[PDB]
């Protein structure tokens, strides 16, 4: 008979995710065996902390050695939560080398060796899949892979790190600098001790990445993102930004343009009016454009114990049906196909068209007129201005292509009259 | 070799969507066919009407006859896109009995009959599926049935008939009254000439019937919906709800309550601070409660000719997979099953608990304290009353079983003092 | 000739204003010797600290007796900015049993004794002037008595007490206690180290009363003005207000009604439009109901140095005029008549009709019912309410009178379900 | 006896304000009669139609011979209330030399004439008063000569005519076109048939030069005076005006400057949380700055049967007190004074110093660059901009020589990329 043999997982690493997956592998038991066709059972977890993992184990059997999970020949699925890149990388090619299907929540990993991991999954014939890896509890993976097969898809914008979306709602809605909004977070446990992947914007670029991939059909490129952090933002930038229409929010932006693909994350000024513009908390969106499909947007936490354990179950689900339907390989398995890649090359920042929110401070009526004489010399018009003995001046500009605000900035800050750094920060309609 | 043989697909009804669907599947092939594992080729649509639908073929035979698409042992799959409950119940349980599989954007026949075609279709081992059927381009049965497998669902409210929202929207945004507001919709395309199933709430019911079954694995049972249209909402009450704090939509809601399911589709007042409450135009929202992953939003066009057509291909690689893996059927292919459904009873309107927004038309300072009186006689407790020779008066209560409003609201309406009904608009925190 | 011999002013105190007033009458000599057909020439100024005065005086002859002022025969006006009741009380009436005219700031004085000052100064031939007394440099009296002679004056409404509204526009805007907005105006020296009079009402109802006996021709009255401060007034309170619409004041109101005279200052809701709502800081305004001329505004500061001078040498002008043109009074000389009062009598408050914000706390649904039939019970017809394991529950009531809205309070306060008193404060349109 | 003899007052025209004057005196006898120490009463009217007038006359004598007033030995008071320059002209010059007093409402022969009609009415030893002839019912005139005697006056504001001030209240309320607002206007009773004083400013244009004589005792030149009116105005200007933060005025400005005083009616820019800023419909409102009293502002109707009539009587109170008192002129009677005059020149406008709101129609980059250069030429700061294949483009300037801004409108017009002219509204802060 089908449907008799359990399919037998082992976790590498626990924690809070792990925890949770135990958990919501007991609790849905019944709809999940419905689903996948057989019972999913989890047989062990490798983990560094034997005492830490007690608590969260409930009585799951507990082993400091990693082989006894994935040199293991009874384990056909090895759930990756350890996080980083080693040991996580070796026992992930040591799984693939011993014929295991891997359902990892890794970002890290996953954008930085992606393609020499699916490559080699792919020639042994066995599944890594990453829903949980980007966007939590969010199916956005199923979606772009399986719902949106139909469509091109233009381009997508994200927000995906809900640390540096926390900071940001907190700044605008309280008006407090992000020194004591990243101090109070710390505080009430929204952001780690060393939030340095959060506000860099590393964390949202290594999940951008991914979504890239998959979006587009190419190979994972994460060195050739750019990417820029939310800790040069001040009060006074919120607040300018709110009077003109605008809200602050770090937005993994990957697109299709004329001459290649943009992969950028990137504090950005988005029209209050859009839905993704007020995805505040700890909450993450994605909006993604498709050709026949039109703008879609997915919501809801995007980190999280059991949203994160609901899509490492789903992945657990994925993987076990076709595992058990498919073993020949008739069809596809793997979300990322090495054998059906497209080189379309990745946009430096400064190739890339986009409009900007620049405030400087100056010192005169001629100040104005050779500012605006810079801007036009390097071809770049301007929609606002607003001076709100030295004043500050703000002013945005219509679409331009980066390398143009980056000589025009220069010229700017040659000026004698002008003290400091042109502060620049991007603006994307979304519209 | 795997891949070489194409599967052959036949449509029942050509028009906008079908238009569409030959355009999808010829712009996307390279895609479709990567993930398909095998060409999807159309061969020939059956329609009624021949010159008309020469302009949206493409070339692509035509017949008038549907048992040269469904009786043709060469045709692997049918797409259904006729609309109506015959003939396509004829031709769907043909298609069927010849061992088809069927992709239909038929919500009003899958909401109906759903129940027999389902297990018509898991008794001859094929597939009936219907993303098309609800929300559009949304991939929110995909995401409820896969995404969210790991999850029970508690409850999800939707906004998905786009000419109903779109007619709400407007009076909202342009002060005008319902009457004109349709007539202007018809003029411009955004409402057709006989409007019931949009207006009435019919069209948005049997969606959400079917959103239900799938949400909680029962069956469909479409009669036993509570249904209530738009076209008795005032200009008054649009722009009281504003001033109030709320947005009005109208709303389906399938929800576990404490003795039943509810399944009911009525105007409600949303506060302005949800997302759901700003989906505006013609869009359609789905907002999802699971138990593990808290609240998650689908959000897109919910009609119209490719975000249609999106969904159909989408169903057609997702059944073209399973067909070629999976013959034996060694997993669950349907995404309504059959033989793994609950009998949890719908509850009656009535059973229902929920907030109200009321107002109403009357004459002294003891007409207050003898309405007030009714209702703590009800156990019903006010949120708050605004007054704005006879006096319109508001009252927003607190959730309350459905019952004691009916009763309370029929002694009002006994008042001396009362003139006209009582008009009831129900109220849907959401959060 | 005319317009050689000076008129010799002395003064009684010094201080901020009567330096203010040396520097006025030194600064704008030419256009007051012009409006006045001669000199007003300062001899010296009684004063009790002589040191602390010599920084104010500008080498104006000083002396601590003040008989060497009001017993000089040489001296023709008395100024008065002792302030108090003696021994301002004393000197002034020895002013004028010498045949001198007086001008005072002192609203206490005038208010409690100017039955008894005017009485004496007509049968004496002399003028007692005040309109330093009220409203600071606003020209008040001077418009009621002279400019709105043609009107009957139905009512007045004024913001009278700069610090009383510097606080209550400080907790508007800022969101602070009553507590800490007045510690902080006292640290920058806006309310000084015993404020009672400013935040009692007491100075605003010195002065009502003043502008009452102008306004409707009769005696002063302080005794029987209604009085009410504001230091029971909550942070919620005015956040409260807010959002329904309103801005709350300390009003002094003098009012024509049906059987009397409204006179009474209290905390009172102004809906947010008025001009009057938005008289905000230290700023005085006196709005003012005539039958031929409707309603009229007068606005400026109410305090201050330069502002009280201001009006103390109009006063001077005034009186050198018509010392000098009509010695033997052809024309009636003082702005207060006492052989031409009505004995129209004043209202207690709880006679008054208006309308009120009532906040009360209570524990059940029947709690709303018993309240409202209380209310009807008193004959009290309820605008709106708003309840935002006690509830605090908010009511804003038609016009009534106030012995039903005591009575009532006292009903409701006798409810099990509530505990602690319900807070009254009164509302007016003033459209 | 004092106060047997009645004074005898002789009306030129009646109308609505005639018949208003009747009533008031009628009405309110008692008081009028105790200030003025006499009776007041009214012998006949002089009327052009005898039928109209005795609709409105309640039975007094009439006339149609106008030498039956002034000429009568026995009448000692004029009104006139004809209005336009000839016959009024003349008969108050005849009213003079035969030693009678004259009150008008007449700012156009006052503004026109007045210097050489107080300069007869001096020699002569009789009294001209206006009060009427300026914001109606409130009491500006004798405010500005009478309560602030004891101030140097720095400037005053003053929205003056009701008719402009509805339509641009009309306007920013309902969004409506000049053309249409000042049709409906005319159909409703709030503009009259030919309604060129009031929209072109000339009505408030006579009333600012009364103003200005008797704020800082100077000639009355309204020759000298700038007008410009509203009907330039567009419905694009009042809403940008309004997103920038302004209400849009038609104010008159009288103000001294450094070497010289302005004078100049024209629709301006205020802030929108200035006071006189939100004097809507047909209300007037005059700001008048002091050096020792600050900011004062005197607000109500500014024309109006009743309101008019009020003023007419004050004055008429005024006259009758200072005849009765002072026939030998002991003091000045006239609020005008002839031997008492300042030579101060009036500056054109290009000499005055304001800040501008500047809309203008462009086609490039290098159009913004050419513009600013332009103004930095002239010494024009930019405060704001705004762009909003033509563009619309606002600039708004800091305070600036007007001349500057003359001559820059005239280089931007010349640029080739400008299509049409460059519409100018001045903007005054007033804080």
């Amino acid at each position: 008979f089908q449907g008799m043999k359990p399919i037998h997982v082992g976790l590498l690493g626990l924690g809070t995710v792990g925890g949770g997956t135990l958990t919501v592998l007991r609790r849905n038991a019944e709809e999940i065996t419905r689903r996948a066709g057989r019972e999913i059972r989890v047989v062990r977890a490798a983990v560094r902390n034997l005492d830490k993992a007690e608590a969260l184990a409930g009585g799951l059997p507990l082993t400091t050695n990693p082989f006894d999970v994935v040199d293991d020949p009874e384990i056909d699925i090895v759930v990756e939560l350890i996080g980083g890149l080693e040991p996580a990388r070796e026992l992930v090619m040591q799984a693939i080398a011993n014929g295991k299907h891997v359902v990892t929540a890794n970002k890290h990993l996953v954008a930085k060796y992606g393609n020499e991991i699916f490559a080699a999954a792919q020639a042994k014939g066995v599944m890594v899949t990453f829903e949980a890896a980007v966007a939590g509890g969010i199916p956005i993976i199923k979606a772009l892979r399986e719902g949106l097969t139909a469509n091109r898809i233009e381009w997508l914008a994200g927000i995906i790190n809900g640390t540096s979306n926390f900071i940001l709602s907190e700044m605008r809605d309280k008006g407090a600098a992000f020194d004591d909004v990243l101090k109070e977070a710390q505080r009430l446990g929204y952001a780690e001790a060393d939030p340095t992947f959060d506000i860099e914007g590393i964390d949202a670029a290594h999940k951008l990445t991914i979504l890239s991939a998959i979006a587009f059909g190419i190979p994972m490129q994460f060195e050739r993102a750019y990417t820029e952090g939310i800790s040069q933002l001040t009060r006074e930038d919120v607040r300018y930004a709110e009077e003109l229409g605008y809200r602050i929010k770090l937005l993994g932006i990957a697109r299709r343009a004329e001459n290649g693909i943009e992969l950028r994350v990137h504090p950005t000024l988005i029209p209050e009016r859009r839905l993704i513009a007020n995805v505040d908390g700890a909450m993450n969106a994605v909006l993604v454009k498709g050709d026949a499909v039109g703008p879609t947007l997915y919501y809801g936490a995007g980190a999280g114990s059991e949203p994160t354990a609901s899509a490492v179950v789903a992945d657990l689900v994925d993987v076990t049906r076709l595992h058990t339907a498919d073993p020949h390989h008739r069809v596809p398995h793997l979300a990322f196909q090495p054998d059906q890649l497209a080189d379309t090359p990745i946009l430096p920042m400064e190739a890339v068209r986009t409009a900007y929110y620049l405030r400087l401070r100056a010192f005169r009526p001629g100040v104005l007129a050779d500012i605006t004489r810079i801007l036009a010399d390097s071809s770049i018009s301007i929609d606002a201005m607003v001076q709100k003995e030295q004043v500050d001046i703000i002013l945005l500009t219509h679409v331009t292509l980066e390398k143009n605000v980056n000589a025009a900035i220069a010229k700017i800050e040659a000026l004698d009259a002008v003290a400091g750094k042109v502060m620049r920060i991007r603006l994307e309609d979304l519209g």
